């Protein structure tokens, strides 16, 4: 664990809420895995704190 490669200004944002620090925006994108709870799921991470978590989409 020494090097990243994490990206905020880009990926376009959208409204949404954050249960962390309370933010009212995140950033969005799909990440599909396998198959045992979602098909393909969008992340959103919040636009303040830095958080993400997941949707239904
Ligand atoms: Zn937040």
């Amino acid at each position: 664990g020494s090097h990243m490669e994490q990206d905020l200004k880009t990926l376009p944002t959208t409204k949404i809420t954050c249960p962390k620090c309370g933010n009212d925006t995140a950033y969005w994108w799909e990440m599909q895995t396998r198959a045992g709870d979602e098909p393909s799921t969008i992340f959103y991470k919040c636009t303040k704190c830095g958080h993400t978590w997941r949707s239904y989409e």
